[PDB]
C-alpha cells in the first residue's frame, strides 16, 4: 500500500496498468508518456524519485535495439539493485511464453526511497509482469 | 478468431451480488482470440454445475471455462459436477495452472482441484475463484488452449 | 496454533532401531504453527500403514503426515494404504512437492508415488522418506497445510 | 552401465517411411547408460500398441519408451495403450516431462497425455511425437537411472 | 567427507546452520557474529579467506534497510561471481513462499579458492537456501 | 535460413590434438533450430585466443555465436572474461534461462555456469558450458529465444 507512478515509453499499458496497480493496493498518481530517450525516460524517473512516490514501474524500451535505452536510464538512478524482481518477471515471463518479458533488459532496484521496476512493453508481459511484482513490491515498500 | 467460449460462474452470493469475474474472463479470453457466447450464473451446487457445463457442450462451443468451487470446503464440488463429462484428461492443464499459481503465490490456483479434459470436441477447464486466480490461470490457459481447439 | 498433526514414519528398521524422521517432522510442523500430538512407528506393510492412518482421522487432528514407503519397491505401500481414505485427492500438494524435491535434486521426493488428500476433515499427505525429502516436503507443505485447515 | 531398453515408435505414417525418432531416442539412450535392445515402430492403434507394450514387459526389458500418440486426435491412443499395463503409476515423471516441455515452450510435451510406471519389473514412460519433445524428454527421462536403481 | 566451512552471521542462525552444513557434508570450523557493519563483515569475511576455509556461508544483512550492508561488504572479496547460485537461491525461495530469500541481495562468488555465499536472515530462507546451496557447494569445491 | 550460426569450442585438449566431440553436435542442434552452421572454430581455454575468435566472428557478421566450455570456475575457464570485452549489451535474460533449465535437469556445470549472452555489434553472442548434457539442455532452451533476438534486430 503506498502510491505509485507509470511511465510508458513510446499504449494501451498506462490505463492497464494503472488498473492493476490498483489492485496490487496502490494510489496511481498518474501516468507520463515520454519518449525512447534515455534522457526524457531519465527525467521522468528521476523527477518521479524526487517527488517522492512509492513505486515507479516503466512500460518498453527493454529489448534488443538500440531504441531501447529504457535500462540505462535506469541504471544512474539507482542506488541499489534488486535482481530478485528482474529474475521473478523474467523467469514468470518465459514459464507463460512471453519471450519479450523473458528476454527484458529491464532492471529493478532503489532509487532514493522509490523502488522502481521496469516492465516490457507488450500486454502480455504487463499482466504477468504486474501478477508477480504486486505482491514483491508491497513487501518492500514495507521495507 | 480462434473460436467461442461459454464461461461458467460457480459462486453462491453471484447466483444474485455483482459478477466481476464473468467480465474479467471474457476480456481475458478476447485477447487470446475467443469470443465469449456467454456468461452463466450459478450456484455452487453439483448438479446445477453439471447442467450448465453440459448445456455449454452441447451448444456451438470450443471452450467452456468454470470459474469457482475448486476448493476444499464441502460445498466446492465443481471438479465433482465437471469428471462424468470428460472423455479424455488434461493434466497438462490442470498442472501448468496448478504451478503457475502456486509459482506466483495464489495458493487456490495452486491447490485447485480443478480438471481440465475434452468432452466430445470441447475444452473444458475448471479455474479457481479468486481474482489473481482468474489473471493468472487466463495468462497461462489462452495460448494451451488456442493450440488444443486448433488439434480439434 | 494453526492447529494438530499425528505423525507416521513408515520405516522397518525403526518398526523392528532409533526414530530419526519423526522428532525432525515435529520440529518442522511446529515452525509452521503446528503441535504434534504423536508419532507413531510402523513397517512397510499395507496394512499396518492403513490402520495408523484411520487411528489418526479417527484422533480427530488437523494433520496427519507419514513418513516412508512411497518408492517403487514391491514393500513400498504407503500410497496404495492411503488411497482408499481419501474422500478427495489434493493433486496440487503432491504436485507442488515432487516438483520442488525435483528441483532440489532430491529424486525420491521428485518420485514418490505419495498422495494427498482430504479424509473427513482431515488433511492427510505422504512424504518421501530420505532426510532430504523431509526437510523439503515441510517447508513446501508447511504454508499449504496452514490455508488448507482454514476450513 | 544401467540397463536394457526398447523403443517403440507410434505413427502411421513410418509403419506403412524412414523413422525419424528412433535413432534419436537410441542416441539418448545411449547416453544416459541405456543398451537398446531396439526400435519398434507401430501404427496409431490401441491395441498395436499395447501388443508392443506387453511383448517388452513380457521380454525382460527394463525400460520401454513410446514416442508419440500422446496428443487430443483420436488416433492418439497410446495413452490408453498403456495405462492397462501399469501396475504402478509414477506420476512424478509424466509431470517432470511435462513440466519441462512446457517450460522450454513445447506445447505437445507440456500437455502430452502420456503415462509412465512399472509394469511387471519394467519403467514404461510415453514420450510425446515431435522432434523437440524427444530431446527434452529423454534429458529429463536420469529420473530412468534412479528408478531402475530399484 | 568434502570441506570445511565457517559461518558468519550478521546481527539462532549459527546452530542450524552448522546441522545444514553437517548433512550436506562440511564440517563447521566456527561461527562468528558481526554488526551489520561494513567493515566489521569484510573482515570476518577476509579472515576466512586468509585461512583458507573451503566453504564461506554469510547469514543475514540482505534486504533493502540502510543497514544492510552485506553484499556491499562481499563485493570487492568476489575474484568471480557466481550468479548461478543465487539465482537457484533467490529461485527457489520465491517458489517456497520466502519473499526475503527470493528478493535477498546476497552475493556468491570465489574469493582466493574459498566459496563465499550470502543467504537471507530467516529461518525459511536458511532452511531453504542451505538445501539448494549445499550440492552447488560440493560441485564447485570439487573443481577446486 | 533463421540465420548464420558461428560454433566456437573452446577446450584445451581438443585445441592441443584431440577429437571435437561438441562442435558437431551445436552444428546438428543449432540446423534444426533452423541456422545454417558457418563452421566450427576450435580453441585454447585462453582469454585472447577465445576474444579473439569471438571478435573475428562477430565482425565477419554471422547472427549468432555460440561457445562451448571455459564457463565453470577453475583459473583456466575464461570464456566469460573473454566474451565480456565484447558485449554491448547483456542479455541475462539468457543467461538466466539457461541455468535455470540446467538446474532443474539437474545439469550441474549448466546450473553453475558463468556464461555470458549479449549483444556485439549485430551479433548474438551466448557462452554454454562444455558438458554434453549442458550442450543438449542449451541448445534446446536457446534456439528459440535467438530465433526472436535475430528477428528483433532486422
Amino acid at each position: 500500500v503506498g502510491r505509485a507512478l507509470v511511465i510508458v515509453v513510446d499504449d494501451h499499458s498506462g490505463p492497464l496498468v494503472t488498473e492493476l496497480l490498483g489492485e496490487a493496493g496502490f494510489v496511481v498518481d498518474g501516468v507520463v508518456v515520454v519518449a525512447s530517450d534515455e534522457v526524457e525516460i531519465r527525467n521522468a524517473l528521476n523527477t518521479a524519485v524526487i517527488g517522492g512516490v512509492d513505486l515507479v514501474v516503466s512500460v518498453g524500451g527493454t529489448g534488443v535495439t538500440p531504441r531501447d535505452v529504457t535500462p540505462e536510464a535506469t541504471r544512474e538512478l539507482l542506488d541499489r539493485e534488486l535482481l530478485g524482481i528482474s529474475e521473478a518477471l523474467r523467469a514468470s515471463g518465459l514459464a507463460a511464453g512471453i519471450v519479450d518479458a523473458g528476454l527484458s533488459r529491464g532492471l529493478a532496484g532503489i532509487s532514493g526511497s522509490t523502488l522502481v521496476v521496469n516492465i516490457a512493453g507488450s500486454r502480455a508481459a504487463v499482466r504477468d509482469g504486474m501478477a508477480t511484482l504486486g505482491p514483491l513490491a508491497v513487501q518492500i515498500i514495507g521495507q
